[PDB]
């Protein structure tokens, strides 16, 4: 429901290494988060392609405590809990010699409802500004 | 559509294993437990026994409807674990619980529930 | 030892709590917990503060954070082996906000079990604009 | 910090001190005392001004007990003691007048004063129409 | 006694927004003023659930100096004094998401009366506001 | 029906402040309590000293207790068997001696009955 | 310097529920309070069972502290006297008696602790 | 605006070094100590928990300044420069705690001081 993500980059990216780290927080009472990158699926679910803003980049999104899901029916990952706020990492999909420049793309995510659990009728959405 | 189904502390492994299979086209696979929320089951004749289910080529799913795990595929079998939710001790008595589980159909990566539902039994022994 | 920072935007009543800036503390090496801080005067409560403007404006840092000192160092602390920790810079009350820009100087260290300070310190600065 | 006007159509006949509009203001900071105005021209004494018609003029006057006359460095307006986190404010009728009937509109300013004491660093201002 | 009500146009509303501003005149001599909104409530006298046309917003009346009240035996919220006229706001009860659509605030008050010890006048005033999400 | 009170002080005292208060309904029934002089906040309080006619700023309630008016304080609605409060300054000041406060509350019912203790205080 | 304590009923936790209720008084002057429980520990806790318990102690004007290097909840104060809670934290449920040993200083501003430190013992009976 | 600082004898006659450093480009660097002044530059320190040491801070590279009413000073736009905090001249010190602290700006020619200062604080008790 509310979205922050911190930009850190060099063309080595080693895989799993984190390109920038972000923050979803719910106000409302929840069970549980989900997110997702704004971009085309490259594979399982969470991992992404985008492109350079004038070449391409393999990224992922999670870390520990997210893993892939399908919640009616977005494509994410999710983490369980009720606290008020959940940190996750967008991480570099595989070794890769990028090209320098600007990777710009949204992040979506939502805190989840529930005995029944449910998609919040508003998601958020932030863009970030990925430096290689 | 079709199920099959296979100490006092433990973290982390193994506790029952199965295969759900689907004989028609589909298009993945849907599963769960019938119990409290990875669930709770409850003692049979006050402790609780947390477990949880799949294995990873699994995800976390809710369709519909029905909160479990997922896995797109259009292949015909696919097998799944039920395992212990953390670090726990267990007390006596008997666990009685069940497993669900459907073959996914496409409308058009749509996963959508199908008409019929397959359930099994477990009687845990200790 | 690593820290980066980002402001918020927007725009003249604050509200106690409010988010102005965010920050990612990052420690690579082994640690214990992560300790930060605001250059900046003290305004009663450990990791509140004074900014001033080119008015005032009165911030605290943190948010599963504690006010803390370590080796008579006032900030706010955190237990933690993982790599990272987020943090805020936030309104301390109501207040208005005079436009123009306050300037936040952030310094952070990561703590060592053996609490002891690390010889290195982060500091990194950051401008609301208003 | 926060203004909140609200107008009782009036009639053309207007009787000295009659309650043309109801008038709020809520502080949030901690704050000494309150602090009103009416952007118009200042008409005899303070906190009495005329306004001009939206195509003739209307006399009134803000406050109402007790609000006070002020001039606080160097705003004219009327001024009420206190740290309490709103009070209620009138605009009067400023002697028997009677009025062409229409629009009359004009802006109401205001800030929370600070504990010694000094002006905070903005106003509010809202705006009211007056229907006659 | 004398009801007026103004509206104040995205999607969220924080716990305290104000979704309606209104005034309650008394006339004649009072020593108290007494509102409520007339719709079904929802936990503390006076908060209260309110229909889209078609969707619910909880919402709440009262605010600064506004106390919730029982009074004979009518639930709302009360203030005492004898001045003209009081100020109070209808109000988003928690934070919340606001579907689209119309909302109708039908809110009631009556200016109290003593014979300290406050009891309800024989006049009631309610009026209708319409929000629009 | 049933309440328990109970508390030095010096001179000083800001907002905030034991105080303490408890009121015991454990037959079927909510919970309204208050202090037995009106100024303005319901339900806030001014109580005098033993000596001329000093006084002193007081409140009553704390946490989950809203003003209200039942003809009658501040209240709690809920089912429990005891009700815990406070009662604190109103106001920062000073005061140079006793002050004494009756304490009342009731046991609210259904769809909305026929306790007072004494407590006294030190500065 | 000195520290009371005082117990309170049912079995199922939510948050906030009070469980105990003590009180702290330093007598000479100082500029505040400090306190905290002598558990496996933020300033929550967990509490044993002679299973277990998930517990926090503050409440009110109460903030998480870490003072030279005791972990506690603490606050500011002339005043010669401070009162504060051990209470629940979200839904839980509880199986007896649990002892929680607490204890608290007062500190100084010269923030620094003294060689007097008060540990009190207070019983959790359900 | 950034600064080290490296900081308990009965008798003395360096109680700490530090460098002062700035990022950002800037024309000079200004330091001081906080404590009651005793030449500019030269410091009386009390002892909380009666007697006061005397210190006295920079180290020649550095020179006795007033800027704005505040310590010493040093001009280059270089990005370090480094200090001590020594003994104003032969002493003796009795028993106790001596605390105070250590700040300094990066000066900027368009010079004047800039609204970020960083500080460091000493505690000793010989």
């Amino acid at each position: 429901a509310e979205i922050t993500l911190i930009s850190h980059l060099g063309s080595q990216l080693r895989d799993g290494m984190k390109l920038a780290t972000g923050r979803i927080a719910c106000r409302e009472p929840h069970d549980g988060f989900h997110i997702w990158i704004n971009a085309s699926q490259n594979g399982k679910v969470g991992h992404y392609i985008v492109q350079n803003n004038r070449h391409e980049l393999k990224v992922k999104i999670g870390g520990g405590g997210w893993s892939s899901s399908l919640i009616e029916g977005q494509r994410g990952v999710y983490r369980q809990g009720e606290e008020k706020q959940a940190i996750f990492d967008i991480m570099s999909d595989g070794n890769q010699y990028s090209a320098p420049g600007e990777y710009i793309f949204s992040v979506s995510g939502e805190c989840l409802i529930s005995q029944a659990l449910e998609r919040p009728p508003i998601k958020a959405t932030e863009t970030i500004r990925l430096t290689v």
